[PDB]
């Protein structure tokens, strides 16, 4: 289990060193998206929260295909505003309910260090 807390101030530096295997060691869900919302990384804890197979969602568009319930100003809108500005860092609660039992989560979106990369972190609430 990787020793990183959800919402930590330097999380983007800590996660910069992690291959897909170390990402699976996190205590919380972690998704990496490009600026368009395409899934670059998707860890085991997120698969546990959502039911999706982490290997099978890589390459899919999060907002268009995987997670349409986030296609809204309250989630996607915050994401694309942060991508456009280049300083994405926002935390909010949300309910995931597409083809799943509705699940309330806390979401932290933060711009990655890798430039055109953005983290979406998720934990249960
Ligand atoms: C609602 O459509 C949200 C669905 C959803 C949220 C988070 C993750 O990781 C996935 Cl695969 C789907």
């Amino acid at each position: 289990m990787e020793h990183v807390a959800f919402g930590s101030e330097d999380i983007e530096n800590t996660l910069a060193k992690m291959d897909d295997g170390q990402l699976d060691g996190l205590a919380f869900g972690a998704i990496q998206l490009d600026g368009d919302g395409n899934i670059l990384q998707y860890n085991a804890a997120e698969g546990d929260i959502t039911g999706r197979d982490p290997k099978q969602v890589i390459g899919k568009n999060f907002f268009k295909d995987v997670a349409p319930c986030t296609d809204s100003p309250e989630f996607y809108g915050k994401f694309k505003e942060g991508v456009a500005s280049g300083n994405l860092n926002t935390m909010f609660e949300y309910t995931f309910d597409y083809q799943m039992t509705p699940t309330k989560v806390k979401v932290h979106m933060k711009k990655a260090l890798s430039g055109d990369s953005y983290w979406v972190f998720v934990k249960r609430v």
